[PDB]
């Protein structure tokens, strides 16, 4: 019955609201000037950045950086706090979906481990547009350019999401369509170390049920925006490496960074 | 009109039996499969090539192995001369794809240089099984085992596609599946330099359209095995980019050659 499949979809949609602060309904409401009820702080330059310290909530450095903390490196740690931030969501999030907490503890942990940064780069896309991206629950607003200006390193850490951004938000999905699609990222079950494979690829294949008929219901008019979303599964694929291989660098240039345990944990190279 | 999808399966189907001599129906039933009438030369170790490289129908060189050339390179190069008769094959399937020669010449090239490694280890799954891979047209089978004993850098060559197959193979897909599969890949659109995506993608969503067709007629128990297939070209897109990584490491080991300057010319880099 696709009446219990509509039901799994509220549920989904339901919880997403409640897990995730800034949704992208929230978001495109901000990016696009329009809405003029409370305008975001723009960043495209360091002035502009020691001027975001003052109008927004920046604990951060506001003067200098170079010989403290550099903004490159201090733009980094924000970044760094926010991602293990995305993770708790996440992390509750993925409760809700049926089945999840029954399934065998220790997968739990991998499906987390392996879903967590295709899932935050996502929903990053709902934060973005050609141009920039938001920061600090939407109250400010950091340029695509001045991102790709940091330090040789840090200065395209950045690009390759906004590349995959501008193409995944074509596909014009909404919240209730991001809550099925996240839903059916964590439910994998090709993630390494899976002790259990059926019991957690039932319930994708629910998932999946779900993904397709709300994409048929909501979008009509979109011939195979179903298989289209789900190829979109190789370029966060692609993103998640280029990041990692990114960091295992920084991690020999920069012997003075830290990064957090959490994300130290889920990160695992080959 | 459902009449569309079925006549572009089967003409995929037609042009595919005609472009592939040796077809998953053919190889299953060498396999695991009984149909026992004529058994392939099982190679399963050093002498096992030895002594069956100079009985079988290759061409390429003959086994000698005593302070002259490396048994490992040989069976390498010999995967490579296989390849290119298959680039061949593919190149010759993808003009019966309806559209595709209409498409700007460049993009033809640009689609057929991208999608031609992944095509290939889709079919490379037709022809393995978790102990081992059917070689030469079928004459021969070299066991899983035999290749992971390799060489330091040959040992960890085929075992990604070891482990693809085992589970692409567990989606029992058949020939006439697999021939419509196969032109989805190739009618990418996200390939790097096309010129024109538009063609593509309106010619790839018609692939989709008929593969969805196909899979729902061909597997009515097998629930959202679109969804599933679709998932595994993150799988071949990983065991590409890991492939050509190995391969760029293997150049680290021979090169400068007067004796290949016409020979190796012809394995240019795909
Ligand atoms: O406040 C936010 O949510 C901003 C990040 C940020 C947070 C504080 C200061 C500067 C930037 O938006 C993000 C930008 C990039 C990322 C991110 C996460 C993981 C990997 C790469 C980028 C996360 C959030």
């Amino acid at each position: 019955e696709s009446a219990d499949l509509r039901a799994l979809a509220k549920h989904l949609y339901d919880s997403y609201i409640k897990s995730f602060p800034l949704t992208k309904a929230k978001a495109r409401a901000i990016l696009t000037g329009k809405t003029t009820d409370k305008s975001p702080f723009v960043i495209y330059d360091m002035n502009s950045l020691m001027m975001g310290e003052d109008k927004i909530k920046f604990k951060h450095i506001t003067p200098l950086q170079e010989q403290s903390k550099e903004v490159a490196i201090r733009i980094f740690q924000g970044c760094q706090f926010r991602s293990v931030e995305a993770v708790q969501e996440i992390t509750e999030y993925a409760k809700s979906i049926p089945g999840f907490v029954n399934l065998d503890l220790n997968d739990q942990v991998t499906l987390l481990k392996y879903g967590v940064h295709e899932i935050i780069y996502t929903m990053l896309a709902s934060l973005m547009n050609k141009d920039g991206v938001l920061i600090s629950e939407g109250q400010g607003f950091m340029t695509r350019e001045f991102l790709k200006s940091l330090r040789k390193p840090f200065g395209d850490f950045m690009e390759p999401k906004f590349e995959f951004a501008v193409k995944f938000n074509a596909l014009e999905l909404d919240d209730s369509d991001l809550a099925i699609f996240i839903a059916v990222i964590i439910l994998s079950g090709d993630r390494p170390g899976l002790l259990n494979v059926k019991p957690i690829e039932d319930i994708q294949d629910n998932l999946l049920q779900a993904l397709e008929l709300q994409l048929k219901l909501n979008h009509p008019e979109s011939s195979q925006l179903f298989a289209k979303l789900l190829q979109k599964m190789t370029d966060l694929r692609q993103i998640v490496t280029e990041h990692v291989q990114l960091l295992q660098v920084i991690k020999k240039t920069e012997t003075d960074m830290s990064l957090h345990p959490l994300l130290q944990e889920i990160y695992k190279d080959l």
